[PDB]
């Protein structure tokens, strides 16, 4: 069995290997990359996402989100307070202000220490989940707006044509902006490209151990667990690496830098934080290997998770017994 310790793997495809996206995902899996839940892909030196980032300041962040924490430094939830719209140039200036900028630090490990010590005492503002793309239309390789759609994959594997669309999302971050512990909708893959700016640190639990994380989370967030049998679908709970280690939960960590891709694999729980002003693009995708994960994915039916239009068909076809309850939670 390849990668039996479930380490995060880093790949350096050549320009020739970068042509065929599906084939390269399958290659990475042949080497055991999925066992980690997360892989890094460093593009060939010949590749670029677009020519420059000099002309992005007028993009609008219609609903910036202030991430307010409650709890203790290593075990907390966050809620999202909506703020007034602002442009990317306005947001960048805000991120660089004395109130929000990255503190002085020695290296990524020192900054990680500072994040976990101090995150809860601040409320950073995240420009998350903005439909759009920064890939040039002429970029033919690993262009996150030109991937095969999940609806087409389901149709190819299962024969059933379904409604829905699959487009990318932009994320504008600042110091301490945080993504809570989660797997993707319907335990899909994700791919994330860090277009510009400061790094993003990731934590991940191997898919084969995801239920260990869920059991810890039920213990640590006991009111939330009573409220909902899949409350990590709410995307609000954080648990630090120190707490994970104290409770024997298997996990790994890695820092993504500008110009790098990360892939999350089906049922790979992940969480993390941004080092400073940055912009990422991400989208969900599927492969044949996903189908069995989609059929077994947990679902939130309490009302909190509320998701896209396109998840309806995935539940309806892959999980018909759960469909009626889940759709009630949507309405
Ligand atoms: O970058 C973020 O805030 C969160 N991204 C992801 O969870 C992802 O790409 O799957
Ligand atoms: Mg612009
Ligand atoms: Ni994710
Ligand atoms: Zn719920």
């Amino acid at each position: 069995a390849q990668n039996p310790n479930c380490n995060i793997m880093i790949f350096h495809p050549t320009k020739e290997e970068f042509n065929d996206f599906d084939k390269y995902i399958a290659y990475m899996e042949s080497q055991g990359a999925h066992r980690a839940g997360l892989a890094k892909i460093i593009p060939p030196k010949e590749w670029k996402a677009r020519e420059t980032y000099d002309n992005i300041s007028e993009i609008l962040i219609a609903t910036p989100l202030q991430q307010v924490a409650s709890g203790r430094a290593g075990v907390f939830t966050q809620y999202h307070k909506k703020k007034k719209a602002m442009t990317v140039g306005e947001y960048r200036h805000l991120a660089n202000s004395k109130k929000y900028q990255t503190p002085p630090h020695q290296n990524f490990e020192d900054l990680e220490r500072k994040y976990w010590k101090n995150r809860i005492y601040n409320s950073p503002i995240y420009g998350a989940d903005i439909s759009g793309s920064l890939f040039d239309e002429n970029t033919k390789q690993w262009n996150l707006g030109h991937l095969g759609t999940i609806q087409d994959l389901l149709e190819k594997e299962c024969g059933v044509v379904i409604e829905g669309v699959n487009t990318p999302y932009l994320y504008f971050g600042m110091w301490k902006t945080t993504f809570a512990w989660h797997t993707e909708d319907m335990d899909l893959y994700s791919i994330n490209y860090l277009h510009l700016g400061e790094p993003k640190t990731w934590y991940v639990v191997p898919p084969e151990h995801g239920q260990r994380l869920e059991r810890l989370a039920r213990e640590l967030f006991p009111g939330s667990s009573r409220g909902c049998g899949a409350f990590l679908r709410h995307k609000v709970a954080l648990i630090s690496p120190t707490v994970l280690k104290e409770n024997g939960i298997p996990f790994n960590r890695i820092t993504q830098e500008a110009g790098e891709f990360m892939v999350t694999f089906p049922y790979g729980y992940h969480a993390g934080f941004n080092h400073g002003f940055n912009c990422a693009e991400a989208i969900n995708f599927a492969t044949p290997r996903w189908i069995d994960y989609g059929k077994m994915a947990s679902q939130c039916s309490c009302g909190e998770a509320r998701v896209t239009f396109s998840m309806d068909a995935f539940v309806r076809i892959l999980q018909p017994e759960r469909y009626d309850l889940w759709k009630r939670g949507q309405d």
